[PDB]
């Protein structure tokens, strides 16, 4: 029970004018990306750059070549829930050998002694199903977290970012980190060469294919992005001649109060029950950890208004994280019949309405065209810097991508390509999805660097 089409319509009237809030003008996003230009810049400086909180941190990946490699190198990836370990063959590559590991809670939030512990059984694990302990093999390393590098097999944790929080990890080499605890096991033997960026990995592996391209970024747990940069913008590091790959760490945007006056009182709760509050704050408007838990408060918002629900939130729709952000991709794939809004929502201990299902489809709409136009300000402002830097009056470029939003999300790609197009006039983009790319690339990246 429960009819009636005008209250119906009013109630999603009064639902429009909350959800309203969400809406970026094309002007508001040119100014995220003047401002986020701006911060890049900044990062780029000896001046400035302690104080930016877009680090544009030197990767020490640089144009080549150089002295190719060949033959097998294994790849190690560190940065989403899951850890991975890929055996990768590399002739004249082809991933011959794969194997993902859950990563224990006690291992992300306990010691850094544990966490690399637990990366060292999994390579053991690994190198037995496979029949390889005792073949000692180079080594690249994908690890997906602000690091300072020194060189391309050394660098420091800045901080830890998505929730991770082992102790004794941030201002430490993590080469030496996973060096350590691999020698603490003396069951196995590998020469670490390469550590990367998964934006990196991902772009290094998508240029394999292509040569064009030269810019990588990630939509998945996080949000990142990383590009080729002029050696000669590149005031960390000494020379000036060819380029060399730039971590943005784009998430930070917004730490020193740029994004003020776009966040919301959703965007507020997220932060202060997150890991690392007031960090990150552009990367918690887009990236998959935190997407979810928008949708989730916005519902919140609008049971409180008795807009849905009958004002009745269930336990679960009251428990942090319940409403996944692979619930936001699946609610905005429902054909109009409601049966997978309706399943996700009953699921969740509620008793949805037609009228509630729909409600709930243009919250998720909200949060992730937010979390689309946003990242497409982001993107747009490389692009654009890009383009000038190499003073070109039609920029033809390839952007590699990878992450479960972007990848997964039956809309954001469409939203965020639209919105980049926009704003990039007078460059040709062309978006290439990395296949096994965080693997791929740091193997890559490996044979390079071996020789
Ligand atoms: O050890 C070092 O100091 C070191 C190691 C490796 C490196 N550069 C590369 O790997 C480049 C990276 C591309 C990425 C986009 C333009 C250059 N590469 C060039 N070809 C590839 C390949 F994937 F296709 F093989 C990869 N720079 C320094
Ligand atoms: O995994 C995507 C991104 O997540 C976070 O933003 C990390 O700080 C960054 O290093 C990574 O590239
Ligand atoms: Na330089």
């Amino acid at each position: 029970h429960h009819e009636n089409l005008y209250f119906q319509g009013m109630k999603k009237e009064k639902v429009e004018q909350i959800l309203a809030e969400f809406q970026l003008q094309e002007e508001d996003l040119k100014k995220v990306m003047r401002r986020m230009q701006k911060e890049m810049d900044r990062g780029l400086r000896l001046e400035t750059h302690e104080e930016a909180s877009v680090k544009m941190l030197p990767t020490y990946v640089r144009s080549t070549p150089e002295g190719s490699e060949v033959g097998d190198f294994l790849s190690l990836d560190l940065g989403g829930t899951n850890f991975r370990v890929m055996l990768v063959k590399v002739g004249e590559s082809v991933k011959t050998k794969h194997q993902m590991y859950s990563i224990p809670e006690d291992a992300m939030t306990g010691t850094a002694e544990m966490l690399f512990d637990y990366i060292s059984e999994c390579i053991s694990d690994f190198l037995d199903k496979h029949q390889m302990k005792h073949k000692k093999l180079p080594l690249g390393f994908t690890f997906s977290f602000p690091v300072r590098h020194e060189d391309i097999d050394k660098g420091i944790l800045l901080n830890w970012t998505k929730g991770f929080k082992a102790s004794g990890a941030e201002g430490n080499n993590v080469v030496g980190l996973l060096r350590d605890a691999i020698k603490r096991r003396g069951d196995f033997e590998m020469d670490v060469v390469a550590m990367v960026n998964d934006t990196v990995a991902t772009m290094i592996s998508c240029y394999y294919e292509d040569h064009q391209c030269e810019v990588g970024m990630i939509v998945g747990t996080g949000c990142n992005a990383c590009y080729m940069e002029e050696m000669q913008n590149v005031e960390l590091v000494e020379g000036d001649e060819g380029r060399m790959c730039v971590n943005t760490e784009w998430g930070a945007f917004g730490d020193s109060g740029e994004l003020d006056e776009f966040l919301l009182e959703y965007d507020r709760l997220v932060d202060e029950s997150s890991a690392n509050p007031g960090q990150q704050l552009y990367e918690k408007l887009i990236g998959g950890k935190y997407m979810g838990e928008l949708v989730r408060l916005v519902l919140l918002r609008l049971v409180d208004e008795n807009l849905l629900f009958h004002g009745e939130a269930s336990e679960q729709l009251r428990t942090r994280g319940a409403f996944e952000t692979r619930f936001v991709s699946q609610v905005e794939s429902d054909t109009g019949d409601r049966k997978q809004i309706y399943n996700i929502l009953s699921t969740l201990g509620l008793r949805p309405s037609t009228t509630d299902c729909d409600i709930v489809r243009r919250a998720c709409e909200s949060v992730s065209t937010r979390a689309a136009h946003m990242c497409s300000a982001g993107l747009a402002g490389v692009i654009n810097r890009m383009r000038e830097s190499r003073s070109e009056d039609v920029m033809r470029i390839t952007v590699g991508v990878d992450g479960s939003v972007y990848k997964l999300h039956p809309s954001f790609k469409e939203r965020f390509h639209a919105s980049v197009r926009r704003l990039t006039p007078s460059c040709e983009i062309t978006f290439i999805e990395s296949e096994e790319g965080s693997g791929r690339g740091a193997a890559l990246v490996s044979a390079v660097a071996c020789k």
